């Protein structure tokens, strides 16, 4: 537990850089076996009509989802997570920070909280990390929110390969200078004005200190190939789950050719094509995203 | 009507340049409403264990499939179609050469010959053209062979957008060359003529967004049909990104990833392709 | 010369049965210029209009391209529009060069034989250079410029125009045989393939049958006429203070916004209409929606005089 | 803050032994400007010379690029060349935007702290727009413009520039006609905080408003004497960009360098010096 308790201290002893005016939610912490994870649990006290778990990307953290948490806690249970190494979660010296292990921390999280019939919101790596539950616990999954992500090995697509290789080579400078927030995030947005300076301050401050996990994510694009293969080979386990697909059409990382792969998979899915929006859909579209979610959170409920 | 006789004459009065060592097939011509097509129909007298319809790309023609036809005609009936505008088919003044009109001529071809439970072999634009018949007549298709092609609207994809919007007359083959010089001439000799069809196809990638949507939005007509996907992994036109979309679609499918092979899988992999088909035909045959 | 004009006039009435006069109701008229008989329309008030317009077309287009302007601007303005030699219903003389630098001389001979004055020029495609090669040495007789997907400078160092010009240079003998210009080159100029109507497509295809030597020399001249195009560019200062309305199809693969920025730097007095979702053939693809963009200019020109 | 920048002044002497001072034989100088301390060349005669030249580099280049001009003109002309924040030996402050519109403000600050007078600007790549800004709003104090492979307009509808910005990268590395001796003298300073190298390719689109704020008021500049020197083999700044400058300026001269690519002051080297010095005398007759 002692790891959990020291993170609970840091939430008070150190984290006063947080802007609670936009991030008012309650910081909660649990000592999972891999380390102490920071998380948020907001909703009606009866648990709401449906429960949501929101899974993020590089170098993002739970602050990505604040627009959903503030607005859907009206009737739904928003649960939001920081992976180890990210946000205000623990930065353990001995964890792998591998995506194939974050997915095991995410399973351990879901099981210890005992979340049930859960709808998973997945951005970036949060997709694979979420699918690494819905592939093998599909009866405990109510539905999927799919945003700028993938579920297949890309090692023959020179698009993803050359980007992964480039960041693998440069990783030490990116971890030394935080070029992930300072450079890679700005190019994810389509509108240079929509990534606010207040957000920029928060994403930068949250990724200070050690940032090893931010560096391992782009390596894992290729380095985790076998785990991604193990997802894709069992894609059939997700094709009956309903999903809403919400996608930034100006994202150069995940093209419409990724969308067609998801749109081919699901036997029951709906697609929202956000033109003029890039990779960080929940940040760039913000409050405008919430009705696109709520429409799905009802459409699940009558089946 | 005489236009049918005119194309029949053109084969032997004029098209004496065809390499009848590697393309030994008996030439046949059929008078469809939109024009007289040239086609191959070679097989055993029985009608064979299967009937195969082979659809080419741009600017290829039925000479693309000579390796399959000569080796499968042992036991299977092989039919391969020159599109209007291409090969020794008529180059009609009247025709749009738009894919949605080729697809109708393809339905008209299949019905006028009465082919049954056919296996569709498709490359490049022969994909969407072939998938049309499998979208709307999935009762009469035995299976699909899916080489470097697609079945979705791409107008938001900068990669395909560039290729359509680029200034050209028409798609010449090449863009260390991957063909024998003999083959490259046997294509060059066919492009000498009314090149129109070779130029409409790259435009229609955007010009026919509606028609590609009219396939994509009813893809579940096809998803239960058995398909074998054979990919030139070195191609830049149809990436592995397009491959995963097919792997997601079909329930019963098998993927063969040909490393070192580029766009023109039937030319570059050649006579080594035949066993990959025989393996699939004798799998389809156990469903009837 | 009257025999050559009479041959064309007889061929209009006897052979141009193909013209859809429902959309082309204008009166066909003919001038026996020195190099050959051009075909033209001259439509407007029975007086000289509020302003006089001359509209110069591209390849393989002809004055039928300007039907939508004539139809809705002859209300107050003298709409003159012209078919080049080798194009539309004009004469196809066997000894003419069909060079763009020579079309600009025949346009000069045309203008001065009709005596047009304070002219406003509409230039599409090659019609730009052809008209700029009048405005650049008769600027005081020019009221203003309408600029649509065109240029006025040598491009021999730009790989974009070069390889297109060189590719057509090679294929020319086939494109002149089978008319791949209307059948293939024109369709890629549209951002909506449907907006090039089957009626217009038929009309252009019918108009450009027979000798089409001009259609295939035009793309060669993109490089072949570098000397003439240079002669314009070096004297651009004679156009720089004529007012210009620039209406540009942003989907055009031929003339990019990079070209457009060159005009915006040149003109001391200009304004730009950025037609997103419209390609090269602005007067086809934008149809009658073009007309207000013209009339807005003719009003605010006339404020000067 | 200036005295904390006296540490920045000293910080050179930790490592900059690596600089090839035999080809960069210049006295390093630095100013504690408000956005951050900048390193600059200011090499010239004690008499202040015939002209003052301000030389503004591109990305990921730095003031090493202009060493041929500085070396060969400083006998008679005051040569000033500046390292952008994030580049060369200039400070790499974490709080700075590294956006072009803000670099221009540091350049305006830099000029005013030195008090430079009727300056000729020399600009390559992003050093174009960054210089053109000061020529929009202080053209009294600009003596002339030297233009190499650059632009001054919003290109977010241009497919060519769009591709280059939207392509996934960390930052713009140079690329073979460099010496490895020169190539490494770039790559050396390209080590360390390289944030700015990755912002610039985005700002090609993300600063459309600032590029508009140049293009809309281009008429402030069209009467300034200009000489345009173009690397014709460059794929980034085509002849298509060149024509728009030949349209802009009245008093201007064009030099077209066939067989030269983007990095004109490298790939042409000391052979650039006569093309400039001709222009320096041509401008001097406007005093």
């Amino acid at each position: 537990s002692n790891a959990r308790d020291e993170v609970i201290a840091a939430i008070h002893e150190e984290a006063d850089w947080v802007d609670r005016t936009v991030y008012p939610f309650e910081s909660r912490c649990i000592g999972l076996s891999s380390g102490a994870v920071h998380y948020i649990d907001e909703g009606p006290d009866d648990g709401g009509r449906e429960t949501l778990l929101m899974l993020h990307g590089n170098p993002t953290w739970s602050f990505l989802y604040r627009h959903l948490v503030r607005d859907l806690r009206d009737e739904y249970r928003c649960v939001a997570l920081d992976y180890l190494g990210f946000g205000l979660s623990e930065r353990p010296t001995d964890f792998s920070y591998r995506p194939e292990d974050h997915a095991d921390v995410v399973e351990e999280f879901i099981d210890e909280l005992g979340l049930e019939d859960v709808v998973l919101v997945g951005h970036d790596w949060g997709g694979p990390i979420g699918f690494s539950y819905a592939i093998d616990h599909p009866e405990n999954v109510g539905g999927l929110v799919v945003m700028n992500t993938w579920m297949w090995p890309v090692s023959d697509d020179k698009h993803f390969s050359r980007f992964s290789k480039l960041l693998r080579i440069g990783r030490e400078l990116c971890e030394r200078y935080d070029l992930f927030t300072r450079v890679i995030m700005p190019m994810g947005f389509a509108d240079r004005s929509r990534f606010t300076e207040s957000a920029r301050e928060q994403y930068r401050a949250a990724n200070r200190g050690d940032r090893t996990g931010t560096g391992i994510f782009p390596q894992a694009i290729l380095g985790s190939r076998a785990w991604l293969s193990s997802l894709w080979e069992q894609r059939d386990n997700i094709a009956d789950i309903p999903a809403r697909i919400i996608w930034g059409m100006e994202d150069s990382a995940f093209r419409p050719a990724e969308l067609r792969t998801f749109e081919a998979l699901f036997e029951d899915s709906s697609t929202v094509r956000l033109y003029g929006v890039g990779h960080y859909v929940p940040e760039e579209f913000g409050s405008d995203l919430v009705p696109l979610v709520r429409e799905f959170l009802e459409e699940v409920h009558h089946h």
